[PDB]
This record gives C-alpha cells, structure tokens and sequence, in this order.
RNA sequence: GCGGUGGAAACUACCAAGCUGGAGUACGGUAGGGGCAGAGGGAAUUUCCGGUGGAGCGGUGAAAUGCGUAGAGAUCGGAAAGA
C-alpha cells in the first residue's frame, strides 16, 4: 500500500472564516486533506488559531499511510491562523524546510465590499 | 445748465518721431500622470478542460439562501477574456 513520496508543499488557506490545512507532494497532487469547520466544531467557534491546531492535527491521522520526513510548508492569504498552523506541523513529527507566503497581492484593480470581519 | 468768443496747457485725449522696465519672439537647456493615437508588459480575479484527492465549502454579531459525493472548495497544469 500507498506511494510513499519523500517531501511536499503544505498549502495552508488561511482566511478569516476558517483555515483549509491540505498536505500536497513535490508535483501539486493532494493525498488527502484537513479544515477547521470538520474537526468537532463549526459555525463561528473556528477561524482562531488554537482551532486551527486542531485542524492540521488532524492530517497526521490520514497522511500516515504514507510516511514522509520532510516537509515544505506554505500560507495563503490574511486571518489567524498563519504563525498557528506551522506550530502543529512542527510539534507532529514532520521536519522544515521551505516556509512561504503566497498571499495574491493585488495591483489595486479589483475591490470586494467593506464589511467587518471575525 | 447750454452755446459762442478770446486765452491757458499741467493732466486726459488726437497726430508725428522715439525709448524701455510691460508684453511677445528667437537661441540653448530642465521637470512634469498635460493631451490624442497605436503597441506591449506583470499580478490577481472569473470562466472552460484535465490530474490528484476528500466531505465539506461559502458566509455572519449569530445563521440561513447558495455551491457539494451527476464529488465543490482546496491544489497543480493549460487555455480564454475583461478591467
């Protein structure tokens, strides 16, 4: 069983109503995925960063089958869970290699509304 | 107040000949999202197709409408298009 890759790229989609923590390899393929609103809780209870511990957490339960050693990390936009989703990748087992942040920034052209945010 | 006559002449005005500080022009340089037209460049968003993969995603002060196992989101590769 399984393909046994050796590292990958975590892409990390931190947004403000939750955070979407999927492990890919070196190519962009997903072996299986982790989020916020999934582990127990949903609703408003997620989006802050000891929820979003518990989210990457729980891809080490999953991606096991596998069996990597390094890993690459990756964060994707603004909220809180940027710093907190790099903290429970370090405390499961996987080691660090590449931490970059991705984040679209715009050349000022296209605006979504104002409203206030979690 | 109006008209006429005889004067005065600085100022205003008319005429003639000038002068130059006004203004204008040329010579040589400087900065600028000044304007019009035609190209081309980068990020991102959306959409279309395909790969991987899982059940959730989206959203809010909370939720729900909505999009989801005819399998989105997320992720990777490619395309199209507009600002």
């Amino acid at each position: 069983s399984a393909r046994k890759i050796p590292k990958g790229v975590i892409h990390v989609q931190a947004s403000f109503n939750n955070t979407i923590v999927t492990v890919t390899d070196v190519r962009g393929r997903v072996v299986s995925w982790a989020s916020a609103g999934t582990c127990g809780f949903r609703g408003t209870k997620r989006g802050t960063p000891f929820a979003a511990q518990t989210a990457a957490g729980n891809a080490i339960r999953t991606v096991v089958e596998q069996g990597m050693q390094r890993a690459e990390v990756m964060i994707k936009g603004p909220g809180l869970g940027r710093d907190a989703a790099l903290r429970a990748i370090r405390r499961s087992g996987i080691l660090l290699s590449f931490v970059r942040d991705v984040t679209p920034m715009p050349h000022n052209g296209c605006r979504p509304p104002k409203k206030r945010r979690v």
